[PDB]
């Protein structure tokens, strides 16, 4: 009678694909390694700036439970440090994005859609999944689903080479949310602040456990001045390195956070990671075939604050995939159609421009950045290009498409 | 109080755009230069085959007035004949999509969503716009758009010749829409039939204005054996020149076509076009602006069947830019911004393909055509590619990257 899915991993991918599911009067089996409540108590896992096109995916869907709550993201800025004057930026611009973003603290909305999917009448079965999971789901359901991001098991899906340029850490990462600082105005943003040579710090407003907060972003070039957490030992400690990460690159951004606390002990992060993209059918032992999604298949750097929005544009192809498919089998054939849809038609290229924002930027970017802040219309492409990377190609990558596109911007400005 | 929209030209995409703002309480006032009537009954415009992300955008309006009564288009299938063999095809092959296309007569929506429009309270201005009708709206409106598609007006926006390829015609067309086709079993399809070096013919179900039919499209090479319509002047000719072709190139269709008619006389069509992109935004004499919507900035020929789906494409994307706007400025550059999201997130690439589908094929082309015969998910990925030409890139068009995807498709076969 009743299609039955799979999905071991209850992280944001999973949750919105499960819980579109049972909407769509699926049977749907989850499997978490975590209680909710340890989920919401321990440490942060992101910090998950959703741009407006995957805020809409989860309104359509029902699952925007804190869109009122939660402080709007309203334009991107960039800074970059004067070479010469101390403590002055050489560019400093920011623009408006065409509809707001927001940052819901995964710690809130993982254990909050864990809850809604049980009562909508999904079985979430708790147990650290391993192969015998795998091969118990896939005979008892039509299709089974691996969304467990990082985690450990993601590594029974082989790793894409031709599709994974990278593999080492490209930046030493961390996050630190804090209470307290001076909210950005007029209007809110991401402030980009790029510090040429050693890394980058991202800032802005999001809705974490204990309210509002900015979560501070920190990326680091391997071995940098910013590859600066390995003797960071206590909450203390992390608090006082990200200010001293301020203090020392962006005095401006320090002027905000005379007075910033921990939301908690646990809303710190540091550790680093390879970009990687997988091959997304595993075969198990048993030669039944599971499917990879999101983060296990596609892994990118931070730095392009993409991960949550790919979350959610990812569920999204594959739900819409299971819809269309009906009755049909689900073979390795499908599950590969699948993800070649998400990946051929988005991830690639998000893909590849994060992997080349990570490496040193040619001559033709400095002048584009630099352009963007006396040419609004640019600027405007910039901060509205986040909402879909796509529109980067070709003029952020060639020197002579990033000229034709700052004088398609000039002539309107 | 009301913010009001003109929309200069009667076409889909300007009725889709038009009827989306009135039900977001817009004031939008259109012209047109023909009654409903005499579009019903008038010249067909286009074979306009719409897959599935399109026809959602409709429904997602409450538009898709013709679900039920149009034919399904189940899938693609592609033919090719053998060098050798007389009558004989060398690679012959079909894929279902994921989800069914739908033609509905240009003659039979445009007027039906003329009568919508007034209903939900649009006012419909009768007359062949020009200059002084812009002036006009652009003094008593928010924001004019210009949708004449292939009118002369189109040509107030200047030609992009770095988008724009090619300055003369690539194909000669001719579409004739035929009753009594044998249907094809056991699943309808568009039927692609590919003629080294000559031109294209296709096949499929619509919905006319006479009900149920099949329409014939035919692309011949400028100069070839299929540029064969100069010298027809009746619709008896064109029926006629019409099953010419296909007895001389494609016996296996003509097969179906032993009992084929005209479902009416002005169910003909003939002509060429060069594909031509426009720059959106056009100044009057008078210093105000007009932007221009879908075929009046991007131009493709019918090759890849893509024009509607374009359309449709479009106006959601411009009907989304202007409600995220609100009260901004609709100045020149928020509408050069509006086209830039639809060209970079999209039309480059339906266009960039399309360009290249009209030249002589590389050999990697063969090879891939050829394989898809024997690999089932490549023939699924071909056809669902029609739906999003986005998951063509890279491996279309490099012959490296074709060979790699043809890989990946075999392990999953
Ligand atoms: C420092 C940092 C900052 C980031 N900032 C942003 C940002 O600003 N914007 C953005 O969009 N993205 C950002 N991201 C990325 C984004 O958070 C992730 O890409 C996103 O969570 C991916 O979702 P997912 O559903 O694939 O995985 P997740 O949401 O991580 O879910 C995976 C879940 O599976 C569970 N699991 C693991 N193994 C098992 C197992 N064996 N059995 C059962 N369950 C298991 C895990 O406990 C986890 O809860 C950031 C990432 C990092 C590291
Ligand atoms: C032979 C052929 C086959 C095709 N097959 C397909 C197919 O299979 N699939 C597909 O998706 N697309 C196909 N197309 C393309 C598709 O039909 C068009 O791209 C689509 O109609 C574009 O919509 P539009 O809204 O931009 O223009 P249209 O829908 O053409 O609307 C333009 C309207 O503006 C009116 N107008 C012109 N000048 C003025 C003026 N001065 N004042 C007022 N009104 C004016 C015109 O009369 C017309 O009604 C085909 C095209 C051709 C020529
Ligand atoms: C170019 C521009 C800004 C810079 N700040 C520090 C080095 C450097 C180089
Ligand atoms: C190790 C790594 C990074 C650092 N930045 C400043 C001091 C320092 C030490
Ligand atoms: C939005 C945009 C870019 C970003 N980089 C790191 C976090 C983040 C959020
Ligand atoms: C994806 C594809 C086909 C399917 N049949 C039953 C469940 C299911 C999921
Ligand atoms: C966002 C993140 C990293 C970047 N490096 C250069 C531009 C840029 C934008
Ligand atoms: C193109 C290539 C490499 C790059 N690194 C940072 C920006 C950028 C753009
Ligand atoms: C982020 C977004 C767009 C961009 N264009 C050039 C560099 C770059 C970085
Ligand atoms: C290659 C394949 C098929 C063909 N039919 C006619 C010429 C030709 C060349
Ligand atoms: C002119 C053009 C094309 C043609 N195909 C067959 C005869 C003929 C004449
Ligand atoms: C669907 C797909 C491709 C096409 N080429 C011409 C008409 C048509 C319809
Ligand atoms: C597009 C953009 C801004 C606008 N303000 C009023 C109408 C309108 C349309
Ligand atoms: C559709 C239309 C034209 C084409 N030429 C080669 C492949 C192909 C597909
Ligand atoms: C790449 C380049 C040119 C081409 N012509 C027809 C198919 C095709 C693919
Ligand atoms: C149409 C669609 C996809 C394609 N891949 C190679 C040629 C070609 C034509
Ligand atoms: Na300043
Ligand atoms: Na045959």
């Amino acid at each position: 009678h009743m299609k039955r899915i799979a999905i071991v991993g209850a992280g944001q991918s999973g949750l919105q694909l499960g819980l579109g599911l049972l909407a769509a009067g699926y049977e749907v089996t989850m499997f978490s390694n975590r209680t909710g409540e340890d989920i919401r108590r321990g440490k942060v896992m992101s910090s998950q700036c959703m741009f407006d096109t995957s805020l809409q995916i989860e309104r359509d869907l029902g699952l925007d439970h804190w869109a009122s709550d939660c402080p709007t993201v309203d334009g991107i800025g960039l800074a970059v440090p004067h070479p010469e004057q101390k403590g002055a930026k050489v560019i400093d611009w920011a623009a408006r994005l065409n509809a707001s973003a927001q940052s819901v603290d995964q710690r809130l909305k993982i254990p909050a859609w864990m809850d809604e999917f049980q009562k909508k009448g999904g079985e979430l079965v708790f147990k650290d999944a391993g192969i015998d999971e795998l091969e118990a789901c896939t005979q008892s359901h039509d299709l089974t689903l691996v969304a467990s991001g990082k985690g450990e098991i993601s590594k029974l899906f082989e790793r894409d080479a031709h599709k994974s340029p990278y593999d080492k850490p490209q930046r030493a990462l961390a996050l630190t949310y804090v209470k307290g600082m001076a909210p950005r105005e007029p209007f809110s943003a991401v402030c980009f602040n790029l510090i040429p040579g050693v890394g980058e710090y991202f800032v802005f407003p999001a809705l974490t456990t204990t309210g509002p907060c900015e979560i501070m972003v920190f990326e680091g070039v391997p071995g940098g001045p910013m590859d600066c957490w390995a003797d960071v030992k206590t909450p203390e400690e992390h608090l006082a390195r990200s200010k001293w990460i301020l203090d020392t690159f962006t005095p401006w951004e320090a002027e905000r956070c005379k007075d910033i606390e921990l939301t908690d002990d646990n809303g710190i992060l540091a550790g680093r990671f390879a970009p990687t993209v997988r091959k997304p059918v595993a075969t198990l032992p048993s030669g039944r075939k599971v499917l990879g999604l999101a983060d296990v298949v596609v892994l990118n750097d931070p730095i392009t604050g993409q991960g949550s929005n790919n979350a959610a544009k990812c569920a999204d192809t594959y739900l819409k995939s299971i819809l269309a498919r009906g009755d049909g089998a689900a073979d390795a054939a499908w599950m590969q159609q699948t993800f070649d849809r998400y990946w051929f038609g988005y991830a690639q290229w998000v893909t590849q421009w994060t992997n080349m924002l990570l490496a040193p930027p040619p001559p033709h970017v400095l002048n584009l950045l630099g352009s963007a802040g006396a040419v609004p219309p640019l600027a405007s492409a910039f901060a509205n290009g986040f909402d879909d990377p796509r529109t980067f190609f070709p003029w952020f990558a060639d020197a002579a498409e990033s000229e034709r596109y700052i004088a398609t911007c000039a002539a309107v400005a």
